[PDB]
């Protein structure tokens, strides 16, 4: 009654909306009760420790360390040369890193370690450079980000292109900009964010908010650069600071941190005091509505009725953006010294209020031992000290620690995917995956367009590539790349290689995802690495358990239609040669798969149907990516007045639903269209055998 790809299409949708059933960070963190086990400890966190530099990574990171730049000659002859300040750091928009001299930004690309773009026409000393979206309407189309300076005399804008030279990175050339210079205030300038749309908002050391503003015009009601104070907190109302100590005594904000989805900026002080702001209607307008001191957020914890004081004194040494998309309550992560991430909520009264409900704290397995130790496990409250919690545990030697949400432990939503990442320097800084690798869009790392399914990680795994992350140091920038299920499992696999293993992953993957990423280890590294391949297609008919092997082909189907179910060429090509490596799994595999060949009474003809259904539904897919190549094989605008525009917009609409599972009569309509138009040379007998072989 219907149709094998229609009912394929229906299986697909349920398993794309079972994957996007994914518990919400709210609902993961259930963050309705706010109590003192609303906060997550370490007892739930093992930390593996191997070693730095031990010569076997580990099988179960959520990062590794992928490579290392070696510092180039000239920057550090002029580095070397600097005689009053120097302040490094990374651009991971642009893919370049930087570092501060007294006089002059000097400009270089860490992944080439390319020649160093120099801009020394400063005649002042920058207290740290930006990078930024620029704003829109001033500058030449070219221009992908913005430099900001600050010096003791000026504050300076220096318009970039990055061009992609002989992808691997972009190539940077800088655009003059001879009159954008300005003191911002007697206040120093330490801290630089840039939102979506491209508003600029400053703090350094003191407690204020800049904004930068440029402009060509030098004024007599404007300077010829300017900045607002959207600080408007002092005010001076009741005794604070106002007649005894002189303006706000020592209001040392340290660093700031934006939330696009409501336009929401925070703020953390060397004081740890977070201010939530709002961009008013106009764009160009910011109100303070919350001044929360440090003082707040302790006096939160201790009010989550543990205890805080015996927790203190702690500083909160970092924050972390939670969008809205994250989190629908939960608006950031914030870092103590001791390591602790606190997760804040922020909310109106008529946002009017600041919940302290989540804290994730440092690792209860003390990586003391870099060999292997025999790992343990604290159901009840487990908690450490700043003294081994704080990841700089020692003064000479950064300790890297890299933590995921662990997206398969629904039963444990607030289990993690956890591992310990060695270095030898002391880090500088590290580009937050969040804050700057996400700006360009609003979302940041997600896996579908609300909390719940943000976070999965595992459905996404072909979508887009994994997470790589660069670490500054005072040597070179160290490459950390986050590892995918498909990758540990993967690496999990190369462990049986050389065992009890696949319960591990059992035990992981509830006899599905397993069974997802079995497959996918089998098919799609298949042309990769061929033994791997075979070790999951000989693992994956043996341990694949309706059984979780059809399942789990369902979850593999769905994730490749996860962008177009519901796109460049480059990616339609990978969708289908994913289809057709699969399709060629099992077609191949019609003895060894199972359901190919002709529970035995029935079930297995029950999968040998499901398989069926499948591989229709693949090849379907196979053809209409195939026809979508046709229809840019095809035309539109030379189609507008000659073949009846309603059924022009008919014949448009060629993505949705469709496409995979209902309605080629139009894909005959398309074929006439080029039957008729013929542009193409030598193309239209083959496009027609095309359709003929999608629709015959």
């Amino acid at each position: 009654l219907q149709e094998a790809l229609e009912n394929a299409g229906r299986l697909i949708d349920r398993q794309l909306q079972e994957d996007r059933m994914y518990p919400d960070l709210s609902e993961l963190l259930m963050v309705s009760a706010p109590n003192n086990p609303t906060v997550s400890g370490m007892s739930d966190m093992d930390y593996p420790l191997q070693g730095p530099g031990l010569l076997s990574v580990p099988n179960l990171p959520e990062i590794s360390s992928i490579r290392r730049v070696p510092l180039p000659p000239e920057l550090v002859e002029q580095f070397g040369h600097m005689q009053c300040n120097c302040m490094m750091g990374v651009f991971p928009p642009i893919s370049r890193a930087w570092l501060t001299i007294d006089s002059d930004i000097f400009m270089w690309n860490y992944e080439d370690g390319g020649d160093l773009a120099y801009f020394d026409g400063l005649s002042e000393t920058i207290l740290a450079v930006g990078l930024v979206k620029p704003k829109a309407g001033i500058f030449q189309p070219h221009v992908r980000h913005l430099l900001v300076l600050a010096t003791p005399v000026d504050i300076v804008i220096l318009g970039l292109s990055y061009a992609n030279l002989q992808s691997l990175s972009g190539g940077m050339q800088l655009l003059p900009d001879p009159l954008y210079s300005l003191p911002t205030d007697n206040t120093y300038l330490l801290t630089i964010t840039s939102t979506d749309n491209g508003r600029i908002f400053l703090a350094g050391k003191d407690g204020c908010l800049y904004e930068v503003a440029y402009q060509a015009e030098a004024g007599w009601f404007s300077q010829r650069c300017r900045k607002i104070n959207h600080s408007k907190s002092s005010l001076s109302f009741l005794v604070p600071s106002l007649l005894q100590f002189t303006f706000s005594e020592d209001d040392p904000i340290l660093q700031i941190a934006i939330d696009n989805s409501r336009n929401i900026l925070y703020t953390r002080s060397e004081k740890g005091v977070i201010q939530v702001y709002d961009l008013g209607q106009d764009g160009q307008g910011m109100s303070r509505v919350a001044s929360v001191s440090q003082n707040a957020i302790v006096s939160a914890a201790g009010n989550i009725a543990r205890t805080i004081d015996r927790s203190v004194f702690k500083p909160i040494v970092q924050i972390a953006v939670i969008e809205n998309s994250e989190s629908l309550d939960c608006q950031l992560l914030a870092v103590t010294h001791a390591g602790v991430r606190l997760y804040f909520s922020t909310c109106p009264f008529r946002p009017n209020t600041l919940t302290l409900v989540h804290v994730r704290l440092p690792p209860g397995f003390s990586a003391s031992s870099t060999v292997e130790k025999p790992s343990k496990v604290h159901r009840a409250l487990y908690s450490k000290g700043i003294l081994l919690m704080a990841a700089s545990e020692n003064e000479d030697n950064d300790i890297l620690w890299c933590v995921n949400h662990d997206t398969f432990p629904f039963q444990k939503p607030m289990m993690e995917t956890q591992m310990t990442a060695g270095v030898d320097g002391h880090s500088w800084a590290l580009s937050a995956i969040d804050e700057l690798k996400v700006d360009k869009i609003i979302t940041p790392l997600n896996k579908d367009h609300i909390p719940i399914t943000d976070s999965p990680v595992v459905v996404q795994q072909h979508m887009l590539p994994p997470k790589k992350f660069v670490l500054l140091s005072a040597q070179g920038s160290l490459m950390f790349h986050k590892l995918r299920p498909v990758d540990q499992l993967r690496h999990l696999l190369v462990s049986n290689v050389g065992g009890e293993e696949i319960e591990r992953f059992f035990k992981l993957h509830q006899e599905d995802q397993a069974c997802a990423t079995c497959l996918i280890l089998a098919c799609s590294t298949a042309a990769c690495d061929r033994e791997v391949s075979a070790w999951a297609t000989r693992a994956f008919f043996r341990y694949g358990g309706y059984s979780g092997k059809h399942n789990g082909i369902c979850i593999y189907f769905s994730r490749i239609m996860g962008n177009i179910w519901d796109v460049p060429c480059q990616l339609l090509e990978s969708v289908l040669q994913e289809l057709k490596g699969l399709q060629e799994f099992l077609d191949r595999n019609s003895q060894f798969a199972g359901g190919p060949l002709g529970k035995f009474h029935e079930a297995q003809l029950s999968e040998k149907i499901s398989l069926q259904a499948i591989q229709q539904l693949v090849r379907k897919s196979y053809q209409a990516l195939a026809l979508w190549k046709l229809l840019c094989e095809h035309q539109f605008t030379i189609i507008v007045a000659e073949l009846q525009k309603e059924l022009q917009e008919q014949l448009k609409i060629t993505t949705f639903k469709d496409l995979v599972i209902r309605d080629k009569e139009l894909t005959g309509a398309l074929i006439a269209s080029l039957i008729n138009c013929y542009i193409r040379d030598n193309a239209a007998v083959d496009g027609i055998s095309l359709h003929l072989q999608d629709i015959c």
